[PDB]
């Protein structure tokens, strides 16, 4: 078998066999030397040293609120604050991309083929021993005996930090631009060839649905007004395909940018509020611009709705994510005397984390109804029933499930928790320890030490044997959730990178962009720069209602 | 019509309408300020004071022989220097890319639009009242009197350079791989969606081209031997499509990954030659290695040859069009704690400086024939008849046409020259003097200040009437070239940065490529690190001749 098997080489070091038997560390630029990579320079000794863990710089920005206050006023030390947050989270993630499901090493058709997720660790060879490897069992334990005893939802369990679904279905609708898996092809390939924020979820990934999806007048994207209401126009309409059951009535059939976003009226919701902002940016636009064509118009609008988006998920979503004091800032600048890449590849591990169905409600609760999954999957009847007001008014209030801590996935959704578990050992993911040591965490020495607690602990004990072979997706539901918070610390410290990648990396965020003629002057960058998702309902939402993503 | 037609912002300063007859200019960032951004800031000032001329700097790298040769032999000084080249050229081009053929302004369909060139300017809007902008006449000279005026070749001008046909089919060769235009959709279109130094021209551009290009063996490319010589499969062996005129007979239509390479034997040379390395990596890789696969060997075999391409482009391919005493170094660890992007998109006035019709020579001479253009195209025959070694022989002897300096264009390909004019227009390019301000280099302010001269200046200016609507494709052909050079300043300031980030840019340049692994070790990473022109054909071409870009 292949003699990187057992994944030898540490700190980023890079394995490659040099006989049958035989393996070579390239420890180029790790501050590391040795056989393996585990010998530390000199300089790379006192880092170590001076570093302080993830959990300690957690603790600090979550505590001592009366000096965050200052430094949140202070324009200067909220900057390099903000500056220090985006650089020690960037040079995690390998970019240009390098491994992908069908390449363990470095080639041209993987750096080069956008079909592909990306891959932050390589996949476990074909021929090893074992699924991690050397280690474990020759098969890892049922997937449906995992989920059963550590994931599904006994009763369910609120999130502390008081997400709500607002947030849920931000998180939904925003994610699904960029994950989009070709399943035709197999779970490590993705139908997002933008690889990040470019809106497709709106316009369509393609130009031919783009085009079947505009007004072609003054930049517009098509619509119709139902009961005075601006909703998306239908697929028969536009002949935008979407997913539909065949017994939904024409009317309901909204055609957006994203296939899929008719499955949930959550989804609906936003799909309806971004296709309003764009045509009141269009408006904007043209008020300044009378000047202006069509195409310039739709263009210029959709720059804008790109860096809105950057501007709302960095500075409401992400930053009620992590439970901060210190005000998280979206500001292309803090980067211009840095070195950065303005590139993204989406990490199928990054995919894979993202799977926060804990997150669902038992109930979908809206005015006075409460509305089963069943009752509420497919049914945009429930949206103009309801209004968007009454939508924004309910979720606002009703609170999202904690994701870390165990036993809190829905059971209407098992089977997809089950997939995301088979189609991380179809891709032959590393174990959890293997991608915490990844992302510079301590591996857990024990499943006590991953879940702080005894009976989920001694279940996946059973289960797995060894906790160096503890899977990464069931681990990050299960683990040992921060103080009163929503997630782990391998959740947060994967996905940070990840995400800052897929937000600071984009074009307009690059010096030749970010300047007010990008946007059609100040009045465009304007928009950008003072965007929150109160602001995104309250312009786009008859009455305006008050919104956030926590229920507070 | 469009308020920014006049192009009145300078400095890099971004041009937007503000109504129907007004503009405004975005200064940000340029280090100036003002209506036009013309006034510049007080660092600015200073700066624009030190800055040496490209014409100073290029006069001391092709001077004081006897201290670069010193300068070469100290490491650190070398590097220093080298780093200083790749930096000052890196700034020049926006990347990510912005504009293209349907975009003057900044859009997500021209960033994430592979399939068009981009644009290191923004194209003249469509309703402006001339050509090139407010300025000119209505119409712009008929493209026929520019070229049989000033363009055409009278008596063949040899590079003072000394520029062989090694090097011209070398050029041809290496950059038909990211000049690929989609005549299907327009010349603003490419079908080299890599952008860059990928080597579809021998791995096809597909997977399914690569595929039935591949043996599966050994990580190797198929191939056929013929007279004891290795060349490339055939089209009917591969089912490679390929184009070739219908005469061609079956065994003489080989298949390479650039459809059209069996358009000249020159070529077909390189072709043949890469193939070989190719395979000749393989070998090498197998025996590393043992332990590997069909699929690595090919895969890390491409990484290394792209590795040798970049290697081989700087230090011997721009070394000798440089002049430089200064010995140019491939070292991508010079970037490292730089800002630099790996990322490149081809520049649709990149394709249109390269075309470099000039270097041809009136015939093809190997060994006691000389072929006309007619003989020569689409001929390969010639290849099998003389083999590898004459041809590397034969071209290394035979010197090209300087580019520069006017009227060295052969008349065999007075269409493809005229096409570039024709094809430059409908692309809506900005003047010559626009391009010179926006490689921060001064406008021209006469017909007599381009040439260096007063004939072809005076035929110009009949033709043209201002300087400041001269077009930069035939301006490059007619510049007064540097001292003894191939080509005049413009050439050279235009082309090196799109030059450097389509070689520097390279993923396999950045710091997680850049190893020993990635390419199976040390023995693969040498590979890279020591390619040259020379070995290149002497670990491939029988007898191992001698050869260079020079002579
Ligand atoms: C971010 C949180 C989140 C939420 C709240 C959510 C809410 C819901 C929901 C009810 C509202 C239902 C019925 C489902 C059901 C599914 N989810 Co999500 N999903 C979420 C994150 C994801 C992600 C990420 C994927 C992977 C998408 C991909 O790879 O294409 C996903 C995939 C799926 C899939 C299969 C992949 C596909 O292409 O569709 C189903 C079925 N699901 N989910
Ligand atoms: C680099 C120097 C170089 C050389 C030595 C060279 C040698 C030769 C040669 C004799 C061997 C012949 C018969 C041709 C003939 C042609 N060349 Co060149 N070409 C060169 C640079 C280019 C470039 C660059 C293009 C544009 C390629 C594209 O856009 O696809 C080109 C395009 C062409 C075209 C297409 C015309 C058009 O519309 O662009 C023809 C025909 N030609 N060329
Ligand atoms: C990016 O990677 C994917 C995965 O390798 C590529 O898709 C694959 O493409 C190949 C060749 O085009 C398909 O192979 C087959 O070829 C023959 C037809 O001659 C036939 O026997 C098969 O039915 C099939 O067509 C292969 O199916 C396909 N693999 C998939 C879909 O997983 C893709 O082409 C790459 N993208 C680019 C731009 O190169
Ligand atoms: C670096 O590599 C590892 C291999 O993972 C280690 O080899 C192992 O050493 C173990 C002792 O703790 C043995 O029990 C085990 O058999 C052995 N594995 C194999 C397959 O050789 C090397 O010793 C280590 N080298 C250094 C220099 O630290
Ligand atoms: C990139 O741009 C080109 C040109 O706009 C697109 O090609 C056009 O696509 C439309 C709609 O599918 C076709 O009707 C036209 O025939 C094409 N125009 C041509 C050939 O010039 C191309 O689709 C775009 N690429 C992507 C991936 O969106
Ligand atoms: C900025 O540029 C504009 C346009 O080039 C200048 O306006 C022109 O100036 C000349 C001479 O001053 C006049 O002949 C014309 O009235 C204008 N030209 C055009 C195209 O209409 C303007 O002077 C510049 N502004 C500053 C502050 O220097
Ligand atoms: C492409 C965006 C993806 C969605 C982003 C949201 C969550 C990412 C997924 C999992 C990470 C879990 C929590 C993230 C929130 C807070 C963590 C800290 C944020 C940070 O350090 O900077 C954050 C800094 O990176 C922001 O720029
Ligand atoms: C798209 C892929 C681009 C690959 C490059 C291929 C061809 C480009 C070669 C020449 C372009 C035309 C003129 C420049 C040549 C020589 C001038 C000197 C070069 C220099 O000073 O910097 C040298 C410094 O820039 C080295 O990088
Ligand atoms: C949705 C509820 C889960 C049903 C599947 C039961 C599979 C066995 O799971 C068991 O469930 C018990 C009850 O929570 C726990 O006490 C045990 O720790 C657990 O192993
Ligand atoms: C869909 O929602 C409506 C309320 O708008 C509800 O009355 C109906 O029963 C639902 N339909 C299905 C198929 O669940
Ligand atoms: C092709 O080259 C051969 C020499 O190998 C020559 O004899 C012949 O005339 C050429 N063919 C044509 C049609 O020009």
């Amino acid at each position: 078998h292949h003699p990187c098997c057992s994944n030898p080489c540490q700190n980023r070091g890079e394995c490659m066999s040099t006989g049958f038997d035989q393996y070579k560390c390239d420890c180029t630029r790790t501050g590391f030397y040795g056989e393996n990579c585990t010998t530390p320079e000199f300089l790379t000794r006192i880092k170590l040293l001076l570093k302080p863990t993830p959990n300690t710089v957690h603790y600090i920005l979550t505590h001592f609120k009366g000096v965050w206050n200052i430094v949140n006023n202070i324009p200067f030390l909220r900057s390099l604050i903000m500056k220090y947050v985006l650089t020690s989270r960037s040079y995690l993630i390998d970019s240009p991309p390098t491994y992908n499901v069908h390449y363990g090493y470095k080639s041209w058709e993987a750096f080069s083929n956008l079909s592909y997720y990306t891959r932050a660790l390589p996949p476990v060879a074909d021929d090893c021993p074992t699924p991690m490897g050397v280690k474990g069992n020759k098969e890892l334990p049922d997937s449906k005996e995992v989920l059963e005893k550590v994931l599904l939802r006994r009763e369910f369990i609120p999130d502390p930090q008081g997400s709500n679904m607002m947030f849920a279905f931000f998180a939904q609708h925003f994610t699904h631009q960029f994950f989009k898996t070709d399943h035709k092809r197999g779970p490590g390939f993705t139908r997002g060839l933008g690889h990040g924020v470019d809106l497709n979820h709106i316009y369509g990934e393609t130009l031919d649905r783009q085009h079947k999806l505009r007004l072609f007048k003054d930049g517009k994207l098509k619509y119709q007004v139902i009961g005075g209401e601006v909703y998306p126009p239908t697929v028969k309409d536009t002949q935008v395909e979407m997913i539909y059951p065949p017994h939904i009535p024409e009317n309901l059939q909204f055609a957006v940018g994203q296939e899929v976003f008719g499955l949930v009226p959550g989804l609906m919701m936003y799909a309806t509020i971004w296709l309003r902002e764009h045509n009141r940016v269009c408006d904007i636009l043209k008020q300044e611009h009378p000047e202006w064509g069509d195409e310039q118009l739709f263009q210029t609008s959709r720059l804008i709705l790109i860096g809105e988006t950057i501007k709302i998920v960095i500075e409401d979503y992400v930053q009620h994510l992590s439970g901060y004091h210190f005000k998280l800032k979206f500001d292309p600048e803090l980067l211009f005397n840095q070195q950065f890449q303005y590139q993204n590849r989406i990490a199928s591990e990054f995919n894979t984390l993202y799977h926060w169905h804990p997150l669902l409600p038992d109930t979908f609760n809206i005015e006075d109804q409460e509305y089963s999954f069943k009752q509420f999957l497919y049914n945009n009847s429930i949206l103009l029933e309801h209004g968007l007001t009454q939508f924004v008014e309910s979720f606002t209030r009703q609170i999202a499930g904690r994701v870390a801590g165990g036993r809190n996935v829905p059971i209407a959704v098992q089977a997809v928790a089950k997939a995301s578990i088979d189609q991380s050992r179809e891709m032959k993911y590393q174990s959890l320890n293997e991608y915490r040591k990844r992302f510079s965490l301590k591996p857990y020495t024990s499943f006590e030490e991953l879940t702080g607690e005894k009976e989920m602990a001694a279940e996946l004990k059973a289960l797995y044997s060894d906790i160096d072979v503890m899977e990464l997706y069931p681990a990050l539901l299960v683990e040992k959730p921060r103080p009163d918070a929503i997630f782990g610390e391998t959740m947060v410290e994967l996905g940070a990178p990840f995400s800052l990648k897929g937000l600071m990396g984009n074009p307009i965020c690059s010096p030749q962009y970010w300047k007010p003629s990008t946007f059609g002057g100040e009045v465009g960058f304007k928009i950008i720069n003072t965007a929150s998702i109160q602001s995104l309902i309250c312009n786009n939402v008859k009455g305006c209602p008050f919104t956030s993503f926590n229920v507070q």
